[PDB]
């Protein structure tokens, strides 16, 4: 879990979208990694570690792995899985795509939160701008556990803070939305204050150009005012394979 | 004027700081050396950003950093800002060789800052050495200050809390009361930082342990490289009650006396 810096090699400042910055360097000769800093009396050393222990047991082929911590210099310093084609938020205002390429998007991230979900591991957060796409245009779920959204929220948590995996289930509807809208965001021509009230009252998002008329069941099915009676990432995942199928 | 063209930004750079630490570099029409930082994406309106971005603009003193514009025509907004080569002051005073004149000095260029935001009542909120800045020439600035929305890649816990509970006075931490006095409380322990080397307070505390013991009336210790005088001043910053904490304008008086009495 500790990890020497002296390990670290091929240290680089590169470049994400048009001015964004990642430190990049190379861990035991092999894994490419970014370096993200801790911020300073934010937690105790106890808390960082017993946190960190958790999240590199979250093992998943669609989450962006930790692989380790430095605790033993000021500030703290975490080194995660490299990702080249960096956010999807950016990635998807960038580019091209097809509709079935949009869907394997979702597919994609589906997959990491069925994990999640399978690990009781609550993301609080999940939104196009905390995923990240590698090389391969693989797309994969991070800021989870360690983070830097009202328009990701359910009334729930709009109003009493109810956190639970079906308050991940609605950010995942917005966030296929934001997928199938091309990096829209959502209400946009509400402030966030005027989101938590029309949203309490029952707005919902309307169905992007894009997604078809399944596709947009899928997402909506996510955003049911009653959180037991939104579906499950196993039963998501399920919807978006039968829909691969037909599509 | 406020509004920025992209296209007028040149020699693009991504430049280390520090041991880990990033910035985006450029000139900005071939005059000025520029960071450019991005807004995090829907946490204000398009009106409350350029209203809070003209505040900003005239705010103009040399020891504070400069916002140069805004380009608000693409997603996300970003602002360029005064480039400072020597990066954080945090940084800097835990990688250098310090003279206990050049320690002074530091607090000299942040009270004169503070001195104008109080003359202009603006308030910082989170005054500390991660949010000063140092130029070429060694000259302390104060950064982030109004857009502190600036999108950042420090991490915390998602159950944990990113609130500086170490540089607050009682009356925020309790009641939310932000004044020029709750400034004033940060810069005590901002000089503190100065003179500790870069020390984080209050180290072997907890957050909540920490609110226990300002309640109790304990403060920061005095460093070793601070005089009687010297910690005076950082102390009187943390009197209990903020009507009784001096300003900004009194701090530097007491500041301008004690490099006198060399
Ligand atoms: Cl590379
Ligand atoms: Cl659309």
């Amino acid at each position: 879990w500790e990890i020497d810096p002296k390990d670290l090699t091929f240290l680089k400042e590169l470049g994400t979208g048009q001015f964004g910055v990642v430190k990049y360097g190379k861990w035991r000769g092999q894994y490419d990694v970014a370096i993200k800093m801790i911020k300073e009396g934010s937690m105790s050393e106890d808390e960082f570690i017993e946190e960190a222990k958790v999240m590199m047991n979250l093992s998943h082929e669609k989450l962006v792995q930790l692989y380790g911590v430095c605790t033993k210099q000021r500030p703290i310093f975490i080194i995660t899985e490299y990702m080249a084609n960096g956010c999807l938020l950016n990635y998807l205002r960038e580019m091209r795509f097809q509709t079935q390429q949009l869907l394997e998007m979702c597919k994609d991230v589906c997959e990491a939160m069925e994990y999640l979900e399978s690990k009781q591991f609550l993301h609080r957060d999940l939104a196009a701008r905390n995923c990240l796409v590698n090389d391969q245009g693989v797309v994969k779920v991070s800021d989870f556990g360690l983070s830097r959204p009202v328009r990701w929220s359910p009334p729930e948590v709009l109003m009493y803070s109810k956190f639970s995996s079906k308050s991940d289930i609605w950010a995942f509807g917005v966030l296929m939305w934001e997928i199938y809208s091309l990096g829209k965001m959502p209400y946009e021509r509400f402030t966030n204050s005027e989101t938590a009230e029309h949203i309490a009252q029952g707005l919902r998002l309307y169905r992007p150009h894009l997604a078809s008329e399944k596709v947009y069941t899928i997402m909506y099915s996510c955003w049911h005012e009653k959180a037991d009676e939104r579906p499950t990432f196993k039963i998501l995942l399920s919807n978006i394979l039968d829909v691969m199928d037909e599509e």
